[PDB]
């Protein structure tokens, strides 16, 4: 039937931390005229913007900053979240208190600031405060490594939560992830799922486990493409689309 | 024998949270052929530069934001001080688990992130966070003078923390900072002091006890001026100088 093309941004459209190339900008353009796509990042909508152009909600059908939190369809606001609304300010202070508690009483060589970082797509929970300098995280991460710092905190969050949809996600070096269950990349496919396509493709570069893209890619409403740069991402588009 | 000018920024220099005027900018150029000028401010480099203008380095003998923990001296920065290396990593750390498990114990309507920013000369501490909205901003404002959140926390905190050498100020709306005593405005005497000034005027708005310039003020190493406007440090000034 019809179909949608949907890209990851960074690394599928652009090159790592770089904006899109106009040559790039302009072969979409003229595959809209073939086929309806789309974009999801997990960066806010001014990063987007910085990585697309301020024009780009009126120049893709969807757009999907904040894996879909955020979510433009047509040029209009289709739909608008956050942590707060979907857990609530009681449930999302149950989780900010027991954090901070749990983090009062962990013996560290040094404590910073910014423990909590509240992000409208996930909390952010760093023991040692992700204001450290570069090289109070290694420190950290040596001794959590030995140590098993995270791994025990999440262990406990898991226990106390988590029966109200929770999913923890221990990442990077000095911090872990709290996000609604499901509210990766995948959260963006509710948005046009129920819009009549027969096939969702769906280009990214981070496809294997850990990745931003990898939940998208198996999820079995896609057509899961992996990407290595942009120049393959036109590559695949020219064989699929002629 | 030679002197100096010190000057509190805002509502001495510059009408309230806005720019200096260039009749006010160039009355102190003028002046400054006359004497050494500098500056002083409890905000950070980049805000100086917003109200002074880009080049404020160049145009002052002396600048001093962050109340001096930060300071320029005709043009370079001089020796620096910060919070982790004063008071010690262990009642960083104690006073650090202590706010964060009384924040865990606030019923409040809202709790968000950035509970604890980590600045070169205090820290603040937010019951709410730092990230709140703007709306959420007022809700906590406007709840914490009918319960006195901050006012009851900042007095736990002092009877904990006594004899500790640290100071408490509840500042702006959603926070107070936290510094070690003698870290306010009179922070940046240690810099002038000596250089061979036999007086040191200083000019500041808010003399009144309670008031980030009435430390200074007091302090007997300066010739303290209380201020009503900027067009009233040119009066003064005025009679001063000429
Ligand atoms: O309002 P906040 O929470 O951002 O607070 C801000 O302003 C206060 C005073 O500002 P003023 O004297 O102009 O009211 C400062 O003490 C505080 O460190 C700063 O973060
Ligand atoms: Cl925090
Ligand atoms: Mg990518
Ligand atoms: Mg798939
Ligand atoms: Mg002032
Ligand atoms: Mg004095």
């Amino acid at each position: 039937g019809p179909a949608l093309c949907l890209f990851d941004v960074d690394g599928t459209l652009t090159a790592p931390r770089q904006k899109i190339t106009k040559e790039m900008d302009d072969f979409l353009q003229k595959l809209r005229q073939k086929i309806k796509i789309g974009v999801v990042g997990g960066s806010d909508f001014e990063k987007v913007q910085e990585q697309l152009g301020n024009d780009v909600v009126e120049k893709y059908d969807y757009v999907f900053p904040e894996n879909g939190l955020v979510a433009y369809k047509d040029g209009k606001l289709l739909c608008r979240q956050n942590i707060q609304s979907h857990l609530g300010e009681a449930l999302i202070q149950d989780l900010i208190n027991y954090c901070l508690s749990y983090i009062a009483k962990i013996k560290l060589p040094k404590k910073r600031g910014t423990f909590i970082e509240f992000r409208n797509g996930m909390l952010n929970v760093s023991p040692i405060g992700r204001s450290c300098s570069q090289e109070e995280r290694i420190e950290f991460y040596e001794l959590d490594k030995k140590e098993n710092i995270r791994q025990k905190f999440v262990a406990d969050l898991r226990k106390e939560f988590a029966g109200k949809g929770l999913t923890f996600s221990i990442g990077g070096q000095i911090s872990f992830d709290v996000f609604p269950d499901g509210w990766d990349k995948r959260y963006c496919l509710r948005h046009v799922e129920n819009d009549g396509y027969k096939t969702i493709y769906f280009f990214g570069d981070k496809t294997m486990p850990g990745g931003n893209d990898h939940e998208i890619f198996t999820d079995p409403r896609t057509m899961g493409y992996s990407v290595t740069a942009p120049e393959d991402t036109r590559r695949i588009c020219e064989l699929l689309f002629s």
